[PDB]
């Protein structure tokens, strides 16, 4: 049907719209802490730990599979590469420093990411 191109056009323009947004997050994580999964081979009981692990390449996968349906469901796996990070590293450890400012940093961009999705519609 003509509605269901019309459909996944937004789909579409939203996970053009994401792909920005994730880009410029990801910029915020220079020292690319954030950029892969977990190694399961180098922590091998993170799972005992962290149960729904995240990362930015796996997000990236489901952003190019047109995966998220709206931008809060983007933002939940965002909220959970640094909320895992937060809990499974101690506080005076590079991992969680870095993820406080990732998260301090990302604010700014989910904020008009925000804007820009209720705008456009
Ligand atoms: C690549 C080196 O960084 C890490 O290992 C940290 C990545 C973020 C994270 N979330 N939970 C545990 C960790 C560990």
């Amino acid at each position: 049907s003509m509605e269901q191109v019309a459909m996944e056009l937004r789909l579409t323009e939203l996970t053009r719209l994401l792909r920005s947004v994730l880009d410029q997050l990801q910029d915020k994580d220079p020292a690319r802490i954030f950029a892969q999964p977990v190694s399961l081979k180098e922590v091998p009981d993170y799972l005992d730990h962290i149960k729904h692990p995240m990362d930015f390449a796996t997000m990236r996968k489901r952003l190019e599979a047109q995966g998220y349906k709206n931008l809060h469901e983007f933002e939940e796996d965002f909220d959970l590469i640094i909320d895992n990070c937060m809990k499974y590293n101690a506080r005076d450890t590079v991992f969680y420093r870095a993820a406080v400012r990732l998260r301090d940093q990302g604010g700014v961009v989910l904020r008009q990411a925000r804007r820009e999705v209720d705008s456009i519609g």
